[PDB]
């Protein structure tokens, strides 16, 4: 069983924001569009029986303080009056401000996410699905007690909270563009959750993190030393390369720490449409980098959660998820997937001009060392767990 | 004359699911431990000629194809392959509405109670007549919810209102959002929808609360104006409670003029329902659930009773008797006088630790709701408007000027 | 056995505060001076396991951002230089300034009583003690988030919430001048808890409940109704005409609520030479309307917490407490104490001057109104809780 | 010489208190597990030759009638016989009630581990052994005329005190325990030859109440003023802020008093697992534990030292520290490598290491305004005051070094 989270009110939360619009709309109408529906389980959004029941579960990560902050940011964004300066200086104090505004529904909005990513872990636990998908979720950037990147509540974290909590490891893996810093931070005194985000870095380059900090490349503290895995690639990068760096990296983290759950986060800003025009990543299965990846990850037949992020190039984002989400129903049914080379007519069928196709619209030594380099974090991180592993199989994956 | 639904295998369905186990046997039996079933008609379950009338009562609201999955599930829990999985998920089949062995036939069994019970009204019968095993309002067309499975309570609303100008009005006062009533009405004039309920983020299920500024949806179409809702913040007492829908209900009363009234009456409002969000309670000199049916009764207006949610199951009989009590007391003029204490009976040893019939709990400018009083009245003034009836300003007045709130209602 | 409250460091703890200074010292060394030690048990106070444990006991009645303001209040009191305009606000909202200053041990201070009446209530608990004395307790006007007449923490309620939690039925008894608002308040709802106050009562005089409201008598709400009772007097009563107003009402409780335990509040200014010169009663013991009350309290053979409270004229509080404790050894072991007229030599007896006598220095229709209307109350509430009483006896004691 | 305060019936009497369990026996079961106990000089209890004797070694220290009444709780427990009123009023004015209570063998409990700790502290005088163990000891809060803190008898202080009129002659002691080593401090309040220095959590309503401001510290009186020194730090405390934090004033103490013996109370309850639940130590050998690196830094001044016990709730976590500990002794002192394996090895109380059964306690270590360079200062210019008032060199220079290893040589008065 494959599982997908959605539902009539979710689809309206996860549509109410000033940043991301009509983005999930379009992604399940495309996947929609494409019959792909009756293949699929709906895992409905996690609903609680009370409001400390709801606080209990967001405060397993947020700061109540914050939790309150946000809800409150809510509030006063439902009112016409302006917010006073007192509550200007409270926003601030947990970043509410700049990249992470108010608007009437950021509280639900925010918390619909972590509804949908903490149902998508529980049908991975009662093994009612042995994937979730989640296209609301995947807000890799809020911490503790503090937004960012327009993420307000860490759904990842909860959810990633949530499997560990059910020895039981979980590998995070973070295909979005930029460092999935929040997610790294909350485990970063774990072994018990190993992360690793593939990134673009470069100097003044949001978030910051994910890089050489000689400078040294810090990974983990604590009992979670060596647990934090990095690789910055520079700008330009196609799928091939992509695919090739990131490749060998998954199939050791796989071997090394036999993960019980496989968290991906799948931020489609890599795409070579997207506006940030960063990365060469495409959408096409003939291969996209982003399906490399998922095929790779899925070949391993460990409960995976899938989950959305980045993606501001709305259309292509949803050609990218469209096909994600047939290649997960394909690779774990067994079930060849027949996907129209043209976009099928529905709703925003307009959107997807002017050619309507499904392909995106693209004509196409360092990560050496980076590679040396996290083989040694990965045998010392195997060390310090006694974790028994083959070095020779594993460093013959490059 | 007062009609209450009961049977011998309608209890042991009523009493078959996993999530309200015998709920219903408490309530039945402390209703008869306290003597009240000579005060009441019994009204029989419907039952019909063939499968096929009765998969066309059903699918008067429900959908063939959710009607067939809930036989299917049933059948197959008496004995799944990856597309019965995925059949059952298709109509949420599944985590809050699993299957278990008689979950159909649990299902119809409140249908046939809520049905009978309409048809008592119909034909006069009885003045009022109480379902304890009904009152599932969160069932939809072709989905379950909230361990609702089919709508009992679309299904009795439905035969009222096609009985030969009428109008139902609907009374929820459970903890929840009756969704699942307000959605199939939502495009209809002649059957009014008001729920109260609990509503904040991410509380089951999230609507019947606030959608520039945010606004209330209310009905659509030829339904615009149709469908009322009061949301009020946890923690709520029997008195503000009382305040809060009173008034409220005799302005529907007034304008609506509603052939019958149907009151969903689930009792996790309780104090001690482990919800604990209001604290309502059962007390009788005053619970706000004895104070607004004794309001809807003092209409005269033929009335269906139903149940639903409450999760302290010998609290929930301690309500629904009390409630029992006063209907008989109302309907009939007759005193029905309850000992504080619990009388023998089967059940006895579930009222402990202190065996007594109110509940063990112990009650102790910012926080009101006058600008709801104020949209829903003037919810209230279009919907009369759009349908062309009397709104009769000086009755509705005078009911708010008794609390000194005549300003709220619009002329 | 009786047991008694102290300890060096609770003594240090009971004397550093402005408005008491050195009072619980000249009573406990007036009651060593006495040879009355060895006739009791020493009580410690109660210490916590952690910070967490503290601060669960206190906020069983007092709210944790009040108790955050107090202990705020004693460290900002600890620093040489001034509280901030928002410090003041803060300290405002929980009327902590004017009657309730802050000083440098006043979160020490405060906690100290709760750390004696809790250890006391625990005594009679478990049966070590049938009766036990707490001279630095008694602060009946703190409320849940303020402080009242010198009162911080309310040690009695805290006290008592851990009595009745041990059916159980306290019966609370305040003999201090002034009313007891907060013990009253805080089992205003409970029916489990009866609070009888006697006081002063006249316009302008603190703290201004404990009266007519046709005015009326409030008395309790929802299933709390009818349980606080009130007795207010008319300026200038005396130990007779006191001691008969009272009389009735204690023998009267005691019959129909039968109590599990008593909880007295002892505060020693109704005495004639108390700075406030309102009340004449004496500490003389042939008689006392104190020692009469206490008295009768203990015929009852219930077990019994005696706590202190009010009194400014601290030789003279010093000698009403010295003979009520004597009074209760001989109440309770059955031994006869003999106390000399004078007072013996010790550390503070210089403070007992001029004439050095243990007696303290003076010379000596509406309560029927009021007792038809206790008699009332008392009915409405046996019949409120389903109790049995006869009539007659109960209405004979007047 | 590394010596260990054991013996068959020692164990039986250490293992017989209600509150303390069989924690010894873990302990001494976990370090003989590890192979330990060959690389150590078993040290008898001492023993009398007469009652007399007896009461006189430990009215060194504690009242006759204490004494007296601490013999005949026992007495009591040991029949039927509930107490007359006056045998309660008795045992209630020396508090042996509520937190110590009377149980069957409450007085050869107490005894037991003051005839561990004398016969440890006869071992450092005769140059017998350079460290002596003993975890049946380190019950710091025993007074006078009282019992306090599930302490009945203080056996610190009678160590201390045979210690330090052995034949100028000083004494160190350190208490590491989560508490006001308040009992010791009291003993030698007025003595300048037995300097004290307790690490510990403070807070109001925590017991025992001392050890921190009263707003100034007091530090002792008449000739033992400023021979009292205490270091109160809030609740959450990790290894290494509480190693940097006592180590420097440690080094510092042993510059200028120079003591010929250094007694050590080596209570578990700031481990991170204690139910206490306050501060956040490990017992962690690679991110290092507090108590090892305390441990390993007052060996290395080469000073005959007893290392006692104490406070310790969870008895697996304090035996996983203490053998740590104890290995840490034996490789400081003997100069010979212990490595000890991570599993726990194979013997009667395996069964009580789960589910993990690794040496390591279960615990995950996470994460300007917390620091406590004001308590230094104040620290260093009492311990300035000490060497004033007894004539002793003050020699600035060396604990400037040692503070500016730190970049906190502007720290420490001249
Ligand atoms: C501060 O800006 C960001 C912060 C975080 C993310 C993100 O997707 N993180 O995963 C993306 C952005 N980028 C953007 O918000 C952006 C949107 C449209 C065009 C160009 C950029
Ligand atoms: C999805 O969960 C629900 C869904 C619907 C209702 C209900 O009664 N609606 O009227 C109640 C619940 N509540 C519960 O299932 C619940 C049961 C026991 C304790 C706490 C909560
Ligand atoms: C606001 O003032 C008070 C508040 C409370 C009490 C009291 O004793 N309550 O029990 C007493 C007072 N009275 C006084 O504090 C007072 C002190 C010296 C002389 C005269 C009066
Ligand atoms: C009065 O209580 C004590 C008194 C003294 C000490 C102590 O270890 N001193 O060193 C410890 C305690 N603490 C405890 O007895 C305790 C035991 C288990 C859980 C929580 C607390
Ligand atoms: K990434
Ligand atoms: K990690
Ligand atoms: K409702
Ligand atoms: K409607
Ligand atoms: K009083
Ligand atoms: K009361
Ligand atoms: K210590
Ligand atoms: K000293
Ligand atoms: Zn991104
Ligand atoms: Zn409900
Ligand atoms: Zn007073
Ligand atoms: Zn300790």
């Amino acid at each position: 069983s494959v599982g997908i989270v959605y539902g009539d009110q979710y689809r309206q939360l996860c549509c109410s924001s000033p940043k991301f619009g009509d983005r999930y709309a379009l992604v399940m109408d495309l996947i929609n569009a494409y019959k792909l529906i009756p293949e699929l389980s709906r895992v409905p959004p996690l609903q609680w029986d009370s409001p400390s029941r709801m606080y209990e579960a967001v405060t397993a990560f947020h700061s109540t303080e914050y939790v309150d902050a946000l809800k409150k940011l809510q509030m006063l964004h439902c009112e016409e009056k302006e917010l006073t300066a007192d509550d200007e200086l409270l926003m601030d104090s947990f970043s509410l401000n700049y990249d992470c505004p108010g608007f009437p529904s950021v509280f639900d909005y925010s918390l619909a996410a972590v509804q949908g990513s903490l149902a998508a872990a529980s049908a991975l636990i009662c093994r009612h699905c042995e994937v979730v998908i989640n296209w609301g979720g995947g807000w890799h950037h809020a911490k503790r007690s503090e937004a960012s990147g327009f993420c307000y509540l860490n759904d990842i974290v909860l959810a990633i909270h949530r499997l560990v909590s059910s020895q039981t490891r979980v590998l995070y893996v973070d295909l979005d563009l930029h460092h999935g810093d929040g997610v790294e931070e909350a485990f970063w005194y774990s072994p018990r959750v190993v992360t690793f985000s593939v990134h673009h870095a470069s100097p003044g380059f949001f978030p910051g993190t994910g890089t050489w900090n000689l400078p040294i490349f810090l990974n983990g503290a604590g009992r979670g030393r060596f647990s934090a895995f990095n690789l910055p690639l520079e700008e330009g990068i196609n799928d091939l390369d992509w695919s090739n760096a990131i490749g060998p990296i998954l199939d050791s983290l796989n071997i090394v720490i036999q993960p019980s759950y496989v968290v991906v986060q799948c931020g489609a800003d890599c795409l070579a449409t997207d506006p940030h025009r960063i990365f060469r990543l495409t959408n096409f299965y003939p291969l996209s980098g982003y399906l490399y990846a998922i095929k790779k990850i899925l070949s391993w037949k460990v409960p995976t959660l899938i989950l959305g992020g980045g993606g501001y190039n709305f259309p292509d984002t949803a050609r990218l998820w469209t096909r994600v989400t047939a290649l997960t129903i394909e690779e774990v049914k067994g079930k060849k997937m027949t996907i129209s080379p043209e976009i099928p007519e529905h709703s925003y069928f307009s959107r997807y001009g002017p050619d309507f196709e499904l392909d995106i619209d693209y004509f196409p030594d360092s990560i050496q060392k980076h590679h040396r380099r996290i083989l040694e974090q990965l045998r010392n991180y195997a060390d310090l767990n006694k974790l028994i592993y083959d070095y020779d199989q594993v460093y013959q994956l490059y």
